[PDB]
């Protein structure tokens, strides 16, 4: 809506915005996958890359920050990958971006490098709540 | 999209369906506080709650599964909180819920029993790719 991506708004230099999401990502993917399925069409251009980890069972959420470091990757990069399947052959899910809220390498580096409470107990890890009967 | 909520399909036995997504959860909640918010309307009213954490900054990532053990408990849940804002005070961030993909509580175990590939070394644990310069 507010954040999706205009490929010629980047082109005009109108969208300054560097932060992105790789959306629908299998949860079948490991970051290394997802740097070398960028680093195809986009390999050195960008300052920034976390495929979001699961705390508990250590899979991907479906979705990936990277920070370009240039706009028109964004272009580059779409333009190749949105649209198409992650794996035409194990996955029907297909490639999607769209802006972030969070913006730039710096607040992105900022975000993960601050712990959250998680409890009131800071020896609490995070446990599911599941009942049976 | 088919996965919005209609409560009075869920009222009249058409949508069977129990696993549902809590979403726009301010990234500075915890579970507690989740069960918690859940409870003044739907205490005991669920199998399944995990509000996810993310592996690196143990934040959450802004939604949580939760599977009713029955479904006219979206209604109650939903009138009562779809709409409101998490923290009138603390938070612009408002609440709202949609059908989760997996649906049942012997998914949703399986789900997080099971750890995923994360790395081809298994040694590997989740690090952010930044670089400067």
């Amino acid at each position: 809506d507010r954040n999706s991506v205009d490929y010629a708004q980047i082109a005009s230099g109108i969208d300054t915005r560097t932060t992105v999401m790789i959306k629908n990502i299998p949860n079948k993917f490991t970051q290394q996958m997802l740097r070398d399925y960028i680093d195809v069409t986009n390999k050195g251009t960008y300052d920034f890359l976390y495929l979001r980890i699961d705390f508990v069972n250590k899979c991907n959420v479906g979705y990936a920050f990277i920070n370009f470091i240039e706009p028109q990757s964004i272009i580059t990069f779409g333009k190749a990958r949105v649209g198409t399947q992650w794996n035409v052959f194990h996955s029907e899910k297909i490639c999607d971006i769209s802006y972030a809220n969070i913006q730039g390498k710096d607040r992105l580096i900022e975000k993960f490098r601050n712990s959250c409470v998680m409890d009131e107990n800071p020896a609490y890890r995070p446990k599911i709540f599941v009942s049976h009967g």
